[PDB]
């Protein structure tokens, strides 16, 4: 009775065979592979997305000392329709499930891992943590060359390209790609394709690609990465708007009226009609509760609650989904800014 002393007994958790959970979760990564990288990622049905974002970003599978992992998000996209839900964080893979993989089976599908709810300081604190940095940065990149890359002027688009060789190619000499050699390894090797558009190659003397490869190169042989991103974020803020969102959507008061929507760290702003000036239109510290309707026309309606207002603030969207995902985008940033636990949105 003096022996050793013996703890108290302890149930281990164990799971349910038929709760488990296999996701498949793409993220971006500087593989030649941009959105074809992926991690299984085991689980019950009852695991909040939450956890799997955090089990992603600790698997370090994504880069190093990590620290605004508040910023991450994960997003499903219907293949086919460009259906995409924002899943938000704390809501179990099993209601993820039933909600839509209701809609079209798992193969139709994809989860990727994204940068979503950006700091308040944007580039000033993206800076402080290297590895979000780059993934935003390729996640950007990625977009970029899908969307954007093929629609902006050939020399600006060379500029891009040369800015992510010299980017990726960190370790290799200022004046590698000189040598044909090399050259004709690129290509065989990694292909330009990755870095510069189709109708690029496609159009110009292939000695002439070249030629002004090489030499674009040289301006920016000289750049650590930090400094190529930096710069790439910078040229891309020129035409894109990249840390908020846009929504067009009615607007339901006295007289209803049509409007953009910005939305980003600095809160959630009318975009005037196409201005450089958009003034503020509500402030994150100041709501209060986030809530969505649906109506009869599969339209549906956002609807924020908000102190020192009297009325509500009632945003008409052109979907119950469309309605959701600013929901989430909004109660992000009230996530992030607001010192507070939980969401703010609602269901009676």
């Amino acid at each position: 009775e003096l022996g050793p002393a013996e703890p108290m007994v302890v149930v281990p958790v164990d799971v349910e065979k038929e709760d488990v959970r296999i996701l498949k979760v793409c993220f971006y990564s500087n593989s030649f592979n941009p959105g074809k990288n992926f991690k299984l990622v085991k689980c019950t049905v009852q695991t909040e997305i939450r956890e799997i974002i955090t089990s992603i970003l600790l698997s370090g599978r994504i880069g190093p000392n990590i620290r605004l992992a508040e910023c991450y998000g994960l997003r499903l996209k219907h293949m086919k329709s460009d259906e995409i839900h924002w899943l938000h964080p704390q809501m179990t893979v099993g209601e993820v499930q039933d909600k839509y993989e209701c809609l079209h089976v798992e193969a139709e599908w994809r989860y990727d891992l994204q940068i979503r709810y950006l700091p308040e300081d944007f580039m000033e604190s993206l800076k402080e943590d290297r590895t979000t940095l780059l993934y935003f940065y390729q996640q950007l990149r990625n977009d970029y060359m899908q969307r954007y890359a093929s629609k902006v002027s050939e020399g600006m688009a060379l500029q891009l390209g040369c800015l992510e060789l010299r980017r990726f190619f960190k370790d290799m000499p200022h004046n590698a790609l000189d040598k044909k050699s090399n050259f004709e390894l690129l290509e065989k090797e990694v292909g330009l394709d990755l870095f510069f558009p189709k109708q690029m190659q496609e159009n110009l003397k292939p000695k002439q690609f070249r030629k002004m490869i090489q030499q674009t190169f040289q301006q920016y042989a000289s750049l650590r990465e930090e400094e190529c991103v930096m710069k790439f974020f910078n040229t891309l803020a020129g035409f894109a708007n990249i840390d908020q969102e846009t929504y067009r959507c009615e607007l339901i008061q006295g007289w209803n009226i049509t409007v953009d929507l910005v939305i980003g760290p600095k809160g959630i702003r009318q975009l005037t009609s196409q201005d450089a000036k958009p003034t503020c239109l509500a402030e994150f510290k100041q709501i209060r509760s986030i809530r969505c309707l649906p109506l009869e026309e599969g339209q549906a309606v956002l609807q924020l609650g908000i102190e020192g207002a009297p009325q509500a603030l009632s945003i008409k969207t052109s979907s119950l989904a469309e309605a959701e995902n600013m929901a989430d985008l909004i109660d992000g940033y009230c996530r992030l800014q607001g010192e507070h636990q939980g969401s703010l949105i609602i269901h009676p």
